[PDB]
Parts: C-alpha cells; sequence; structure tokens
C-alpha cells in the first residue's frame, strides 16, 4: 500500500540544511539529502524519484524532544540493526532508528491521528532511504 510523508515536511539537505518534501516533487530537483550505504555509513544523495500518492489521512508521531513526525504508517523506515519496519512498529516496539548527520531521538514518544492533507514521496534508485528534519530515515 502507498506510505507517503505530508506536504509541511521538511528534508536533511546540504544545499539549506532545510527543504520542504513539497519543493522536491512539485519543482523536480535533486538536490543532495542524508541517507546510509549498505555498510552503515552516513553519505549524501541527489534525488532521482519523485511521487504524489493524493490526500490520505496522516499521523502524528511526537518524540521525547517534543517534535512531530507526519506520515502514513504504510511505508517501511529502518533501525539501527539494519532491520526494515513501518514507523508504528518502531513506535509500539520502541525500537531505535538508524544514527544521521544531525541530533535526534531514536525512540517515538506518542501517537496520534490529525487530519487528511497532500501526501508526497521521494528516493533514489541505489540506496532507496531519506533524512527527513524533525523526521525519521524514510524508506519505501
Amino acid at each position: 500500500s502507498g506510505g507517503a510523508l505530508s506536504y509541511d515536511t521538511e528534508i536533511l539537505t546540504t544545499e539549506y540544511g532545510l527543504l520542504p518534501i513539497g519543493d522536491i516533487v512539485e519543482s523536480e530537483t535533486e538536490c543532495t539529502v542524508y541517507s546510509v550505504d549498505s555498510d552503515g555509513s552516513t553519505y549524501t544523495q541527489g534525488v532521482a524519484e519523485w511521487h504524489d500518492r493524493g490526500e490520505q489521512e496522516v499521523f502524528e508521531y511526537c518524540l521525547e524532544d517534543g517534535s512531530t513526525i507526519r506520515a502514513t504508517k504504510d511505508h517501511k523506515f529502518m533501525t539501527t540493526d539494519g532491520e526494515m519496519l513501518p514507523i508504528d512498529e518502531i513506535f509500539e516496539s520502541e525500537l531505535d532508528l538508524m544514527r544521521v548527520d544531525s541530533s535526534g531521538d531514536t525512540k517515538i514518544a506518542t501517537r496520534e491521528y490529525t487530519g487528511s492533507e497532500d501526501v508526497y514521496d521521494i528516493g533514489v534508485e541505489s540506496d532507496h532511504n531519506f533524512a527527513l528534519s524533525d523526521g525519521f530515515i524514510a524508506s519505501n
């Protein structure tokens, strides 16, 4: 099933620190975003995949830091073990998220629903994972 990120979601990038996921799909750029290698090393990828899933009922995942992730449970993220799992399972099994070139929580504190809005998703053909600002390392 089609998992996607909210249009308000923001990428972790070399061009500005911050860019909205909306700009990547609706203005078709290839700006370098953070990702992981097969050897579990942090690197960058210019975007090669962009898609619009329309309108979906979005979920809010709160961190201990008070920050919030906004996505669907339908797409699989990955832990520090290199094991691929949905954000919803990483929450209720309390699993550690993968490290990145920014300070962030590994465990999610809370889960809530928030209403339907514009949703988007992005990737690359090799490693197919992306780092978000106030968000988990997305994968599909």
